[PDB]
């Protein structure tokens, strides 16, 4: 159904949901080797193996890219799939599952993780987040790779992993940049296998650690935008990348 081979979005439909995928390298000035995303009606699947790699903004840091599918409207794209129930501000979300299947793989040194997120944004459609806006991620799964800013607190929340309910323990890490950005991460990364959660966990808890900011102001009344799925990778020192993955058995649950 949808075969990309360089930097692109594409929307598709999967189970009756509207989604868009975007072999998204952001922040890569250029590359040799291939890069392939796919989707054929039941899975989407990614593979890299790309050469010649430098920041695209060096002084910035961070990653290098972030190939992913999402549901909903991604601000900085000023783009969404026809169809879809996102945006809803915060406050009217009673709940917003997520269930996916996973198995991602990778060289060893790779700077990467397995990570979700939302932006929050004050109006419902703008082309870019800034001061009083929030990027919330979800990290399952990462290799030598630590979130932005520092962590600053310790959260349980659960989920279900492989059909079984589990208590995770996630670290919040937080960086006032442009924007705030909100990271937690699993603290047993999953490399492989299924998990379902309820961001609503997720909101609840950056709502806690974002009361008392100067930046962030009537947080229940920021829009919920969008949930991507995907990886980031690679650091200012990665020359070349070499992974991929395989998602399916997707499904969404928005209840407002």
């Amino acid at each position: 159904m949808v075969l990309m081979t360089k930097p692109g979005t594409s929307d598709f439909v999967w189970n009756g949901i509207p989604l868009s995928m975007e072999l998204n390298l952001w922040n890569i000035k250029e590359y040799s080797g291939s890069v392939a995303m796919k989707f054929d009606g039941e899975k989407i699947t990614f593979d890299a193996d790309i050469q010649n790699l430098s920041p695209k903004e060096p002084e910035r840091g961070g990653v290098l890219g972030y190939p992913e599918f999402y549901y909903g409207y991604k601000p900085w794209e000023n783009h969404t799939a026809e169809g879809s129930k996102l945006p809803v501000p915060v406050s009217s979300m009673k709940s917003f599952s997520v269930e996916v299947s996973f198995d991602i793989h990778h060289e060893p040194s790779l700077p990467l993780n397995f990570a979700m997120e939302t932006w929050l944004t004050r109006e419902k459609y703008q082309t870019e987040a800034s001061i009083g806006d929030v990027e919330i991620m979800v990290w399952f799964y990462f290799n030598n790779l630590t979130p932005g800013g520092e962590k600053i607190e310790e959260f349980t929340i659960p989920f279900v992993l492989n059909g079984e309910s589990v208590e995770g323990t996630w670290e919040l890490w937080l960086a006032e940049w442009g924007w705030d950005y909100l990271a937690f991460r699993l603290k047993d990364p999953v490399k492989k296998g299924r998990v379902k959660f309820d961001v609503r966990h997720f909101l609840d808890a950056a709502g806690k650690a974002l009361s008392s900011s100067a930046r962030v102001k009537d947080f229940e009344d920021l829009y919920f935008t969008v949930w991507e799925i995907g990886t980031e990778f690679g650091s200012p020192e990665t020359k070349s990348a070499q992974f991929g993955w395989k998602f399916e058995n997707f499904s969404i649950d928005l209840e407002v």
